[PDB]
């Protein structure tokens, strides 16, 4: 079997990406951020608090009659970016963009935290990370790649995210007409649970690639590109006067400048990623200073490869018994 669905930015900046989801019987649609970075697929649903419910469409498991609590089990889990939410378990029928699994565990919050019911877009997350990261607790659940992956023509899937524009998450094939050139196959550790690989360095703009290894993890569910602070310094030293801000919390840079490109190394080919895609708009409406795309990683722990770098690529998630990750041009 195969799937294949759009995914849509949820704003103009590509804060995040919608993808719609069938769930239960007979459907309920939910738009979900497809997350390589976590595990648990959750959703709003009738069960959550009202008052942190704020535009969002919900999922009523009385209402599908596939659905089936999942006796005893409960979830909870925090985001790199302090938000978090948690609750009881139903398992149903999941499907996206034409792939159906059953009994897949849909976890259905009780709680979210202000981050989460002050974005109407987003009615959940799909965790696309190793299902070792699953929070259901006290039998861990796997994820709707791991349920998929056995039925699947190809144990595989792939991000295709536009810069400003829709994009596409395919489910066991590669589309060999999304991307241009080859695709090259780097290695993965599963030992965090991430899809966490090491890229062989980068180059500001037209600068010398600088040959240097940089581990961190493909994820969509994050939205700019974090890294060591001295690669991120380097990049920022060459727009003028660009500065990192504690104030606002990174990097910003007059937003009358034009940004140079950054390239990043996987194995021997180049991965570039356009100046116009680092740009993140005024800091507040109005304002002068611009955020920029790329920020340190320094106090995260992990470098991490979000949107801004994965939209700039055709990106292969290999599932095979030892996982890989692909990436390509396009």
């Amino acid at each position: 079997s195969t799937g294949s669905a759009t995914t849509t930015p949820i704003d103009s900046l590509d804060d995040a990406y919608i993808t719609p989801v069938q769930i239960g019987t007979p459907a309920q649609t939910l738009n979900l951020d497809f997350d390589t970075g976590s595990s648990d697929l959750w959703v709003f649903s009738s069960e959550t608090t009202a008052s942190e419910v704020d535009g969002q469409t919900i999922y009523t498991p009385s209402k599908s009659t596939t659905a089936k609590l999942l006796s005893g089990a409960t979830w909870s889990i925090s985001y790199g970016d302090g938000s978090s939410s948690s609750g009881d378990v139903y398992t149903d029928t999941v499907s996206v963009g034409g792939l159906t699994v059953t009994g897949q565990a849909v976890e259905s919050a009780k709680k979210v935290s202000s981050s989460f019911t002050e974005d109407s877009t987003i009615d959940g997350l799909l965790g696309l990370a190793f299902s070792t990261l699953n929070t259901v607790s006290p039998t861990q659940q796997k994820t709707f790649f791991d349920n998929a992956k056995a039925s699947l023509d190809s144990p595989v899937f792939t991000a295709d995210l536009g810069y400003h524009a829709p994009g596409t998450y395919n489910f066991g094939f590669i589309d060999t007409t999304a991307y241009t050139g080859s695709i090259t196959y780097t290695a993965v550790s599963t030992k965090q649970g991430f899809w966490e690989w090491t890229s062989t360095g980068y180059a500001v703009g037209s600068g010398t690639f600088k040959s240097t290894s940089i581990d961190g993890i493909a994820d969509t569910g994050t939205t700019l590109l974090y890294l060591p602070a001295t690669v991120v310094s380097a990049y920022w030293a060459q727009v003028s006067g660009a500065k990192s801000s504690s104030s606002v919390g990174g990097y910003v840079f007059p937003c009358s400048a034009t940004l140079p490109s950054f390239t990043f190394g996987v194995g021997s080919a180049r991965i570039v990623i356009p100046g116009d895609y680092i740009d993140f708009g005024p800091i507040s409406t109005g304002s002068s200073s611009c955020f920029g795309g790329i920020q340190s990683s320094a106090g995260i722990g992990i470098n991490i490869f979000g949107d801004v770098a994965l939209k700039a690529a055709f990106v292969v998630f290999n599932g095979a018994t030892t996982p890989t990750l692909g990436f390509a041009s396009k």
